[PDB]
């Protein structure tokens, strides 16, 4: 149901964020890409 | 008197921040943990 990012050699799931992930280009080029939220940790701070 | 994070093979003390550190869980589980202020680099910008 949920999407997580984890270290490779031990299951420690954590929320997808702009800290855990890096961008590269538009979605069409990658074979097998999937859709999700990526949380932006600035936004609750910016909002308050 | 003061707590720093340094690279391992050459002494270069840096202030402890949420950039040069990462979280995992509450303070109870770790044997030999210590208490200090992690400087959050966004707080002077939230003050601005
Ligand atoms: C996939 O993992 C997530 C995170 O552990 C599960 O979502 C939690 O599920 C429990 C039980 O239903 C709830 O109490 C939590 O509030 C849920 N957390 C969130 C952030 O939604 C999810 O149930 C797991 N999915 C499956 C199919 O096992
Ligand atoms: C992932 O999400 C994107 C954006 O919602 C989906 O792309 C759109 O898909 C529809 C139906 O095929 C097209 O009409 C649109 O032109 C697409 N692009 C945009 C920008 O809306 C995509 O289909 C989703 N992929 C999966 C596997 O669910
Ligand atoms: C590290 O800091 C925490 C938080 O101030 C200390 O936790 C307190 O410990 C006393 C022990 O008698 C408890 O009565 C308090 O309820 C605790 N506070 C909280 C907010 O839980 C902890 O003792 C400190 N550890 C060391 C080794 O100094
Ligand atoms: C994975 O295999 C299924 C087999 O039905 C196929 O439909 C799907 O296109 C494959 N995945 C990718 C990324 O092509
Ligand atoms: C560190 O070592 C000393 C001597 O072995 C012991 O008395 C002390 O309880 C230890 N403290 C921690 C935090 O491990």
């Amino acid at each position: 149901t949920h999407w997580f990012v984890t270290q490779r050699n031990f299951y420690e799931p954590q929320i997808i964020t702009t800290d855990n992930t890096f961008v590269s280009g538009n979605c069409d080029v990658v074979i097998g890409i999937v859709n999700n939220t990526v949380y932006d940790p600035l936004q609750p701070e910016l909002d308050s």
